[PDB]
């Protein structure tokens, strides 16, 4: 599956594959771009079947009904939501066009790399555990991009030697889409990847 957006902003494209023979993904993603914001947010259930679609899927709809707050906020609400249930990893990110800024929070292993055209790179380490209902030690990243940024948020379905180097070469989102095709082939796992290019 992939879904291209655009506005004045930000170009995105999310891919999403299925490992292969799985008829039910574990990983979900949410994302809404306005002219001002940019909220998203990758998600990967623990355990197999329904039930770790049933904790990702509550993810997406909880960053999806609750947007409007801190990344802070929403990923509390998230930690909530999986007590009596599977759990997670997941990332959320919220971009402010105007200021230039954006905001990420994560726990768990789903990862995000920030690429900027001076070279600067912003990619956290991932924090240990999962989103469970139980306590977290939260961190949470507040940073200014320059024009031209391109980021990836991946789920650890995506297996790449050296995701920098894609996000540096590629020109655009497709670009980057496609010279990452070799590695979403070898998968094992579900894999779901956003890519944006920020303006
Ligand atoms: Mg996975």
């Amino acid at each position: 599956m992939i879904q291209v957006e655009e506005n004045e902003h930000i170009q995105t494209l999310v891919y999403q594959l299925n490992k292969e023979g799985k008829s039910i993904c574990g990983d979900s993603f949410f994302m809404k771009a306005d002219d001002k914001e940019l909220i998203c947010a990758v998600a990967d259930g623990l355990g197999s079947g329904s039930l770790a679609n049933e904790s990702s899927a509550a993810i997406k709809d909880l960053v999806e009904n609750y947007a409007s707050e801190d990344v802070e906020s929403i990923i509390e609400r998230c930690n909530q939501a999986m007590k009596n249930k599977r759990g997670a990893t997941a990332s959320i990110l919220k971009i402010n066009f105007e200021q230039r800024q954006f905001t990420y929070c994560s726990v768990g292993n789903v990862r995000f790399i920030l690429h900027s055209p001076s070279g600067e790179s912003f990619y956290p380490l991932p924090i240990s555990g999962y989103l469970s209902g139980k306590p977290q030690k939260y961190k949470t990243h507040t940073a200014t991009y320059e024009k031209g940024s391109k980021f990836i948020i991946h789920t650890d379905g995506l297996n790449v030697p050296d995701i920098r180097s894609h996000l540096k070469k590629g020109q655009s989102v497709e670009e980057i889409s496609n010279s990452l095709k070799m590695y979403t082939t070898s998968r094992k796992d579900d894999l779901t990847y956003i890519l944006g290019q920020l303006s």
